[PDB]
């Protein structure tokens, strides 16, 4: 349940790609994971609102937590594995005060394909996509085992 030395490699060559714009891609993700998964506003206290009047584009809300989601997930990939350190508090903010389901963090990984695919085909092929799904799925199986120890089904 790792990922190979030329998967990480697959995973940071398209990394660089998001790391040029991190909050233009963030952001994207987000809209991205609302238009598909409309259900996963609700986890959020200003998006309803913000999409109720037509305003999550160019939004402060949408900018800072498109910067800090992927923000931490890059931080994360760069460990290549070796990140306990970071997703034992990110379970922790995900499985408390705020239960973020993992089916959620599958919709935004899929959300995170669809993006790269469509600002990067050509630094996003075949092989890179395999690569990074696997990476998401590591990061949210680890992830998952935290929230078994929090006692949140997930
Ligand atoms: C790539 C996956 C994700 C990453 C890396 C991530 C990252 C973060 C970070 C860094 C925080 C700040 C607290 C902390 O630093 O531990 C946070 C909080 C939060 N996340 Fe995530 N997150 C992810 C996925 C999700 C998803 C899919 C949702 C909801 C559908 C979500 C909802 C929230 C909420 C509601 C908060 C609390 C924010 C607030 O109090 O306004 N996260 N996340």
């Amino acid at each position: 349940m790792g990922l190979s030395d030329g998967e990480w490699q697959l995973v940071l060559n398209v990394w660089g790609k998001v790391e040029a714009d991190l909050a233009g891609h963030g952001q994207e993700v987000l809209i991205r994971l609302f238009k598909g998964h409309p259900e996963t506003l609700e986890k959020f206290d200003k998006f309803k609102h913000l999409k109720s009047e037509d305003e999550m584009k160019g939004s402060e809300d949408l900018k800072k937590h498109g910067n800090t989601v992927l923000t931490a997930l890059g931080g994360i990939l760069k460990k290549k594995g070796q990140h306990e350190a970071e997703l034992k508090p990110l379970a922790q903010s995900h499985a408390t005060k705020h239960k973020i389901p993992v089916k959620y963090l599958e919709f935004i990984s899929d959300a995170i394909i669809q993006v790269l695919q469509s600002k990067h085909p050509g630094d996003f092929g075949a092989d890179a996509q395999a690569a990074m799904k696997k990476a998401l799925e590591l990061f949210r199986n680890d992830i998952a085992a935290k929230y078994k120890e929090l006692g949140f089904q997930g």
